[PDB]
Order: structure tokens, then C-alpha cells, then sequence
């Protein structure tokens, strides 16, 4: 794994350089929601929406398990293929996600990789579409979520509680990132929180934030 070079402090920093509104919270004081990570849950998108997941407790990355190829250039399906294995063997059931109003489009982190809107941030781009992804990740033993009805995220959560996690709320919206999860697949964490704070902003999302600390 890779370690948490940045402090929290700093993050907030960051995003109200990007224009955002964020502040620290404890964990103690989210004591009834902080969920300690179910190994059975799925790896999925920090999307804030309803969907038919039935495998709850699992770490939340834009896009799923494509936040790990999206910060390490992987952009092969059978690149995404071994990363999907690799999660699983980690702990965690890998997943990405389409929804009903646009299908395997339906993840706005990925239609946003697959278009080009992290050209600006050096990405290279996907070379597969998000049928192909979906399917790879499924044949390789992953799963494909399915959300519903609209964007209605009021806040960002980037957790920093290890080994732990929060829930979407279909009717209290929030994006979810797990920012220790990126650690724990060694990537460039640095890189993967401005990819989540990008990806909030580029599909128009709330710009603020909630630092989650022990
Ligand atoms: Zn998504």
C-alpha cells in the first residue's frame, strides 16, 4: 500500500482553493453512521443515488473499481480485468455501475474518463467504452450496480477512517469517497482526491466538503 501524504488540513486547504466550502468533522460525532467495511459489500462509486445493491459496507471510489485504473493508467480491459481480481482478492466484492435513465453511461465518473474531461489532468484515456468495461469487470467475476433517479448530492464526505465507511441515503444525498481506501490499494492518493473533487465539480455536483477524521 501507499501512505497518506497529505493532511487533512491541507485537503480543505485545496478544495477552498478550488472554489469550495470544507471543514473537518470528527469521527466521533458520525459515531451512528461510520459503518465498519463488510468484506461482502461491494467496492463501488461515491454516486449518491438509490440503486438495486444488496451488498452493502463496501469502500466508495468515483466510478467503482475504475478509480484504480483511472489513477494508475490502466486503460486495457484486461488491465481492468486483473484489477478487478485484485480487489476481490483484497477484501472487497469490485463493482461499477450504470443507471436507468443512460445505462452503463449511467456513471458519471466514467463518462467523464471515456470523454476526455481529465485530458487537462494528463488521464489517458479509457480504450474500451463503458458496455465493454461493464462486462469485463462482471465476467471477471465483478458486479455491475444499477442506480436510479437523479443526482441529488447537498454534500461530499471524504472519509479518512480507515476500515471504515458510509452509506448511500437515496433521500439525503451525499457523495462518499474513501480516502483511505487508496492507500490501501497503493495509489497516488494526492491524485485520487483531486480526481474525486474534479469529478464532483465537472458533473456539477455540491462543492462541499466533510473531512472525516479518527
Ligand atoms: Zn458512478
Amino acid at each position: 500500500g501507499s501512505h497518506m501524504s497529505i493532511t487533512p488540513p491541507q485537503i480543505v486547504s485545496a478544495l477552498r482553493g478550488r472554489g469550495w466550502k470544507a471543514s473537518i468533522v470528527k469521527a466521533s460525532t458520525m459515531s451512528s453512521e461510520l459503518k465498519r467495511v463488510d468484506p461482502q459489500g461491494i467496492l463501488k462509486c461515491v454516486d449518491g443515488r438509490g440503486s438495486d445493491n444488496t451488498q452493502f459496507g463496501g469502500p466508495k471510489m468515483p466510478g467503482g473499481i475504475y478509480a484504480i485504473a483511472h489513477n494508475r493508467g490502466v486503460t486495457t480491459l484486461e488491465g481492468l480485468k486483473d484489477i478487478t481480481r485484485e480487489v476481490a482478492s483484497k477484501g472487497h466484492v469490485p463493482s461499477v455501475h450504470g443507471d436507468h435513465s443512460s445505462d452503463m453511461l449511467g456513471c458519471g465518473f466514467f463518462k467523464l474518463w471515456l470523454t476526455g474531461r481529465f485530458d487537462d489532468m494528463g488521464y489517458p484515456r479509457p480504450e474500451f467504452d463503458a458496455d465493454q468495461g461493464a462486462l469485463a469487470v462482471r465476467a471477471a467475476g465483478g458486479v455491475i450496480e444499477m442506480h436510479h433517479g437523479s443526482h441529488e448530492e447537498k454534500v461530499v464526505y471524504i472519509n479518512l477512517v480507515s476500515g471504515m465507511t458510509l452509506e448511500p441515503n437515496e433521500h439525503d444525498q451525499r457523495f462518499i469517497v474513501d480516502g483511505w481506501a487508496a492507500s490501501k490499494f497503493g495509489l497516488d492518493v494526492v491524485k485520487f482526491l483531486v480526481a474525486a473533487a474534479a469529478t464532483v465539480e465537472m458533473l456539477g455536483g455540491p462543492k462541499k466538503a466533510k473531512i472525516v477524521i479518527p
